[PDB]
């Protein structure tokens, strides 16, 4: 129980994140294999992903707490395998929509991995496991992305070979998940315990941070691609550097020894202010011969977010019950998604306060600044009442 538990958990987190062809799904659909039109992919496929994610997060976090997290991790792996099988053996648009449902199912089961790494270790080791596994996962993503780009830049393999490699890696990840140790009204009980746990201050603070900062981080990450496109290899370089720095910062977060009873709100306020500054750097840096500054700003922003995430998960779990952690994570993620949607309704789409990408990033920076000011006020209130 000494080596294999944590080492194999980190190894599975790394390998389950290896999908070289996941960054080239869109071109593969538009390439000379699927022959899908651009409208078809943009309208009938990705909105399916978003809607299915929103409708699938709820059962996932309602059930992963009960069935233990190993079945849900196996389900995530099998859904990734099904996604690539549909990619390699799907001609109609309905097959691709089913693939997007399965991809949303995969995206909804990360809370299972987090709560699983948390349920296998003594609470005194909550932080380090939070720092290690997350880092590994991010490292995996890094490797995945890099691998894909390398296999399409230095190598001459087609998208079909890349998808076959991704399917083989997904099968290996499923085999790895098969050997994971399974830990050893009901809904009314769970809701009452959730409320009682939310009465605790640390859980409130870190769940609020999750809900109102993961949404902003996902908005910035998703919209920075089109922000840079509006103004190729450099895009991948920035993405890979940000992922690697995120893994490094999660690893570092595993090792920090900050007194969280008093210096938790301050830390969140400072990091959120830094993220607001970095988003403003991403937005207002319109000088064409300055893209290194924009890339550095994005890399540092992702590094800060992936530094704060393991701390958030560890402090949420340490102030929770046994069969609650996954549920809480899911709810936060669920709420985060909703928040993001709300913002992406009021800033980009459905008329609303419609603005270009630069103005959207300015509003995201102002949103992060508002959060930072709110958290600074909270820290001042905590200090004044002490
Ligand atoms: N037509 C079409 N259709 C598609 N469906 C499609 N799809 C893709 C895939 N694109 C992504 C990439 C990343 C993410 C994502 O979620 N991004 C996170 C991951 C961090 C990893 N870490 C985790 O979140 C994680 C992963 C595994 C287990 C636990 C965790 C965790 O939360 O700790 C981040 O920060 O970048 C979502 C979609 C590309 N092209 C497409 N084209």
């Amino acid at each position: 129980s000494w080596r294999h538990l944590v080492c194999y958990l980190c190894f599975y987190g790394f390998m389950a994140q290896i999908r070289p062809g996941e960054s080239f799904i869109t071109p593969y659909l538009l390439g000379p294999d699927k022959q899908f039109t651009r409208e078809q992919v943009t309208n009938e496929i990705t909105p399916v992903l978003s809607y299915s994610y929103l409708a699938v997060l709820v059962p996932v976090f309602l059930l992963t707490d009960y069935l233990r997290y190993t079945p849900v991790l196996l389900l995530q792996g099998l859904s990734f395998v099904s996604v690539w099988l549909l990619l390699l053996l799907g001609h109609s648009v309905a097959h691709m929509q089913l693939m997007e449902l399965f991809y949303s199912v995969t995206m909804a089961a990360r809370i299972a991995y987090s709560s699983y790494i948390f349920s296998l270790v003594r609470p005194a080791r909550y932080q380090r496991v939070a720092g290690y596994s997350r880092a590994a996962v991010l490292l995996g993503v890094f490797t995945s992305s890099v691998l894909g780009q390398l296999l399409v830049t230095v190598g001459r393999v087609s998208f079909s070979t890349l998808n076959y490699i991704s399917l083989a890696f997904l099968t290996f990840s499923v085999v790895l998940a098969l050997f994971l140790k399974r830990p050893k009204s009901v809904l009314a009980r769970m809701l009452r315990e959730l409320g009682d746990s939310l009465r605790r201050p640390q859980l409130r603070l870190w769940s609020l941070w999750w809900v109102f900062n993961s949404a902003g981080y996902y908005l910035v990450v998703y919209y920075v691609h089109i922000l840079w496109n509006e103004v190729r290899v450099y895009n991948f370089a920035a993405d890979a550097a940000s992922t690697l720095l995120g893994a490094i910062t999660s690893f570092a977060a595993g090792f920090v020894k900050i007194r969280w009873a008093r210096w938790s709100k301050l830390l969140i306020a400072g990091v959120t202010a830094t993220q607001a500054g970095l988003v403003f750097l991403l937005a207002h840096t319109r000088h064409p011969s300055s893209i290194w500054l924009c890339y550095a700003a994005f890399v540092l922003f992702r590094g800060s977010y992936q530094f704060l995430v393991p701390i958030a998960t560890f402090q949420i779990a340490s102030s929770l019950s046994k069969e609650l952690c996954a549920l809480v994570f899911g709810v936060n993620t669920f709420f985060a998604t909703i928040v993001k949607t709300i913002i992406t309704f009021i800033v980009s789409d459905v008329r609303g306060l419609g603005l270009p990408v630069r103005k959207q990033f300015q509003l995201y920076s102002v949103y992060f600044l508002i959060l930072s000011i709110i958290y600074f006020l909270g820290a001042m209130l905590d200090g004044l009442r002490h």
